[PDB]
């Protein structure tokens, strides 16, 4: 019925140079603001459409019709993350395998086990902060990465990164980032396969080794342990497939460790920053949360029962996830020829790309008060129409990490607010940094301790 809009083009460079910025996802957000609920984005060799309406995304999330696609980002990350859970097709052997063997360690009862371990890390950060001098401050995104990377480490593989013991960032993180930059960077390189890009290839290739250096070291610390863990490394190593009958390959085992080491802390870092960013800008909300935290968290350290009982802290996080989904995009492909919206024709295997932040700012569904931070939006959570809100993605290919991140971050956001008054001491104008995921760049706060003992 209708042709699909398309932003400015540059001859054979098609759209590519529109996203020649350090802030792509946000440029994509502007174009979606100019062009509307869907638009064609062509780059040499790839074409993909970006959806922003709950109308369209509604259909796209329908699995009978669309399956998960590897966006050009994931097809590049396959270089280090192989065919782990995140970067593999539903149709590959190791997905459904990996899926059944690992899903168990993510039930809200596996949570129960992970709690003490989360607390371990949560106290480490709380103490880091009680121990700062006046005139010292808190570099927020840096600290959250410390925490969330210590947790996926300690819980996932029983491995202390001892992130707090360090003021120079961790030898694994450094490389991880260059990697997750070379990825974010090959994208905007029209012919990504020739050199000049051989200096970069080698830089990439020298980071993969460094990661695998650590993956090798983690396999080795499990060996010299009086191994006991229920932890997901144990699961991977010894588990078998109900569906199939076999255990996972060793090369696949490596890929998943990297996958869980990256996905594990990356997304949940941002969401905390963003959460805490919003609390310092919306001090009414802050005092509401302050209140809940002190009322519920009565024992010196929180028990699992208590964290599930932080109902409003859950809403603030969802609302932070609403405005700034830290994993802001996912792709899907036309299983069959079809017509999205009764309006837009697509052919088999045509790629489309849910643009979460714009889906999360869709008036016909949320209200006209979209840019505003109001958690109360989450009270009757029946309210959200089907597929209005998707920080965690869709159907069978959604974040297996949902319960976990959310438990984690509830617990941590819980404790900070029990323990500290906060001051945006510089009047931080928001600066979103984009690796694959989003997070506040240079967010800094002071923290007046409320002298409550742990
Ligand atoms: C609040 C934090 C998190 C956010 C916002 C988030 C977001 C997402 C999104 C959007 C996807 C789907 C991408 C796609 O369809 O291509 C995904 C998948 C995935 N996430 Fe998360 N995630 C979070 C936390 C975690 C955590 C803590 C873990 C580790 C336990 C994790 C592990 C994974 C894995 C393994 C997948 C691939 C699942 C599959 O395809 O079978 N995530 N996540």
């Amino acid at each position: 019925i209708k042709e699909m809009p398309q932003p400015k083009t540059f001859g054979e460079l098609k759209n590519l140079p529109l996203l020649n910025t350090d802030k792509p996802v946000q440029a994509l957000m502007k174009i979606a603001d100019e062009l509307g609920e869907i638009f064609k984005f062509e780059a040499p060799g790839r074409v993909t459409r970006y959806l922003s309406s709950q109308r369209l995304i509604k259909e796209a999330c329908d699995e009978s019709r669309f399956d998960k696609n590897l966006s050009q980002a994931l097809k590049f990350a396959r270089d280090f993350a192989g065919d782990g859970l995140v970067t593999s097709w539903t149709h590959e052997k190791n997905w459904k395998k990996a899926h059944n063997i690992l899903l168990p360690s993510f039930s809200q009862q596996a949570m129960k086990g992970y709690h003490a371990m989360m607390v371990d890390i949560a106290v480490q950060l709380v103490q880091k902060w009680e121990r700062l001098n006046a005139d010292e401050h808190i570099e927020v995104s840096e600290d959250m990465t410390r925490l969330t990377l210590d947790t996926i480490g300690l819980c996932g593989f029983n491995y202390r990164f001892n992130s707090f013991y360090r003021d120079q960032p961790h030898p694994f993180i450094i490389s991880m980032v260059r990697a997750l930059d070379e990825v974010m960077n090959k994208l905007q390189r029209a012919n990504p396969d020739d050199p000049a890009y051989d200096e970069n290839k080698r830089q990439f290739q020298e980071d993969i080794k460094v990661m695998n250096d650590l993956v090798d070291k983690i396999i080795a610390d499990r060996k010299a342990r009086g191994e006991q863990s229920d932890d997901l490394l144990t699961q991977m190593l010894n588990g078998k497939d109900p569906e199939t009958g076999e255990p996972l390959d060793d090369g696949n085992i490596r890929y998943q460790i990297i996958t869980f080491l990256i996905a594990g802390h990356e997304a949940t870092s941002g969401l905390l920053s963003f959460a805490l960013y919003f609390l310092v800008k919306n001090p009414h909300v802050l005092q509401k949360v302050a209140e809940e935290a002190a009322r519920v968290l009565v024992d010196p350290v929180p028990s699992y029962k208590q964290v599930k009982q932080l109902k409003y802290v859950g809403m603030v996080l969802n609302e932070a996830l609403r405005l700034w989904p830290t994993a802001p995009a996912f792709s899907l492909y036309a299983k069959e020829d079809t017509v999205l919206g009764g309006e837009y024709p697509l052919e088999k295997g045509d790629e489309v790309m849910v643009l979460i932040p714009q889906l999360h700012r869709d008036k016909t569904v949320w209200g006209d008060d979209v840019e505003e931070f109001r958690p109360e939006r989450f009270e009757n959570p029946s309210a959200i129409p089907q597929h209005a809100f998707k920080p965690f993605g869709n159907g069978q290919r959604a974040s297996i990490g949902q319960q976990f991140a959310l438990h984690e971050a509830t617990l941590v956001l819980g404790m900070m607010l029990k323990h500290f008054d906060f001051e945006d001491h510089t009047n931080y104008e928001l600066d979103i940094k984009e690796t694959l995921t989003l997070k506040p760049k240079g967010f800094v706060v002071k923290a007046k301790s409320k002298k409550i003992p742990l």
